[PDB]
């Protein structure tokens, strides 16, 4: 099964999440989970998570992508984002050290 499948960071995320949720993530926690998660992870990464997990099984309708579609429209709750992030922090906080995190910079203000 698992054998250097996904990137190091992504493997950490999948494990970290599946460690915090061995029973799966319910919607009320999924939405804020994604809100928190998508902060520093790219579309390719968030997908990579799903891509790895479905390799295990995609019978579950706990899909991770759908949450982003909800978030783009309406945010869940700050309280829920708080409860989930801290609940997950118990297992770890990989989002602090991205294996690839070159944040863009194209600022053009202009004094006179």
């Amino acid at each position: 099964g698992p054998g250097s499948m996904v990137n190091a960071f992504l493997a950490k995320i999948a494990a970290w999440l599946n460690a915090g949720y061995p029973e799966g993530v319910p919607g009320p926690d999924r939405v804020p989970l994604l809100a928190l998660l998508t902060r520093r992870l790219t579309n390719d990464e968030i997908k990579a998570i799903a891509e790895d997990l479905e390799k295990r099984a995609h019978f579950d309708h706990i899909d991770i992508g759908v949450l982003i579609t909800q978030m783009t429209d309406e945010m869940p709750r700050e309280e829920d984002i708080e409860r989930v992030r801290r609940h997950l922090a118990l297992q770890g906080w990989p989002l602090d050290d991205p294996r690839d995190g070159e944040e863009p910079d194209g600022e053009s203000g202009g004094p006179r």
